[PDB]
DNA sequence: GCGAAAAATGTGAT
DNA sequence: CTAGATCACATTTTTCG
DNA sequence: GCGAAAAATGTGAT
DNA sequence: CTAGATCACATTTTTCG
């Protein structure tokens, strides 16, 4: 579409697993674009604990936040969850594709619109729903987005308790017991893969 | 220029000191613009308590997140914080607007970006910081927004314990003593009008 | 600028 | 009053060559 | 079908 | 091991007409 026009002005790079693509801080001047692969977008505290503040996937743009204002620091980290093919353009160039065909600035904005929405829920269920709650709708969203083996009938994602814990913002230790005694209610399953939607005990 | 152009095309309405300007649950119709005043995006707890996610003042944008797909159920209530003068246009009558001019595709999108930046922060401060902490940062932010009135020392900011508890996410009892602690440590005063000696 | 009616809020032990 | 954190060390899963 | 390093777990009383 | 929360009606500070 239009997106193959913008995509052609873009050096196509592969990254390894666990590479960093962006650090919080770094000069913001390149607007990326995931061609293949998935990506976790974090933030971290000077003391150390981090948070997962979204996943992103094919056709998701990255580094979008700089572009509207000049010279600002990258707002979060992003580390390839797995091997990605990411493209890239300078902002100085991007804004040109824009004033040469304005549909891509549509493509882009709708991205951060769903994003402003999903994020405002995330604030909402940190001030409201306790761990068990926060944990619950999480495994839920973790099947409306790819890796959910319909164990035959019913999801089976893999994500480690430590990870869930890093989505929710609760100790790895709490994410153990709650997830555990969550199968007590016959609602869940275990090992590393969580087979959601049914469960057992 | 656009902010006076599109401003021509729109339709100015006054809303009093408290009208519930937009409502969650609902349907993405008009795209609004604060011609005068400020606003209080607040979402709602399971049943009951609000949490302010933002304020948006003179010249910010409301209900844009409707714009780029369709049938989108409105995202959070937006209640005026005072007599703010909303100048409404139209989604349908925005797209047309948007191709005789990309400049305001831009500005709306710039606001969109600024907001996901500070929203990302909230998600960070709620999980990376203790309550007194969120209370300290907040008074810092509010003293750094327009209604704040410069004072001989610091910035004062007419607000109330119930509302910091809100914005923060903690019992108004707990906003109660923290404010009296930092009171004693000279970092802040109160009387409804808390002066942030900072 | 006014005061009645309305909204803010603080005690602590668990 | 009550949920969630924190602690060490061995225990398990899980990795991949 | 491999098999020990590695990364992930669970105690449990406070 | 501890961080906030909490539930009443007296006094205070704030509203709007
Ligand atoms: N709230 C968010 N949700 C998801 N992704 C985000 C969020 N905030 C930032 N990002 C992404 O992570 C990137 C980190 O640096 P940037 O500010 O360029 O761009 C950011 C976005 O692309
Ligand atoms: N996180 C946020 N920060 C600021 N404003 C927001 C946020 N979430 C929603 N809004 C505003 O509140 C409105 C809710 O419904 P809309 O989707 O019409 O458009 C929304 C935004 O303009």
């Amino acid at each position: 579409p239009t997106l193959e026009w913008f995509l052609s002005h873009c050096h196509i790079h592969k990254y390894p697993s666990k590479s960093t693509l962006i650090h919080q801080g770094e000069k913001a001047e390149t607007l990326y674009y995931i061609v293949k692969g998935s990506v976790a977008v974090l933030i971290k505290d000077e003391e150390g604990k981090e948070m997962i503040l979204s996943y992103l996937n094919q056709g998701d743009f990255i580094g979008e936040l700089g572009l509207f204002e000049e010279g600002q620091e990258r707002s979060a980290w992003v580390r390839a969850k797995t091997a990605c093919e990411v493209a890239e353009i300078s902002y100085k160039k991007f804004r040109q594709l824009i004033q040469v065909n304005p549909d891509i600035l549509m493509r882009l904005s709708a991205q951060m619109a769903r994003r402003l929405q999903v994020t405002s829920e995330k604030v909402g269920n940190l001030a409201f729903l306790d761990v068990t709650g926060r944990i619950a709708q999480t495994l839920l969203n973790l099947a409306k987005q790819p890796d959910a083996m319909t164990h035959p009938d019913g999801m089976q994602i893999k994500i480690t308790r430590q990870e869930i814990g890093q989505i929710v913002g609760c100790s790895r230790f709490t994410v153990g017991r709650i997830l555990k005694m969550l199968e007590d209610q016959n609602l869940i399953s275990a090992h590393g893969k969580t087979i959601v939607v049914y469960g057992t005990r």
